[PDB]
C-alpha cells in the first residue's frame, strides 16, 4: 500500500511547489 506514501509525498510537494513555481511563472 506504497499508494498512501507516494500520494501524500506527491500531494504535498506538488501543492508547495505548484505554488511557487505557478505564482513565480505567473509574475
Amino acid at each position: 500500500k506504497h499508494m498512501a506514501g507516494a500520494a501524500a509525498a506527491g500531494a504535498v510537494v506538488g501543492g508547495l511547489g505548484g505554488y511557487m513555481l505557478g505564482s513565480a511563472m505567473s509574475r
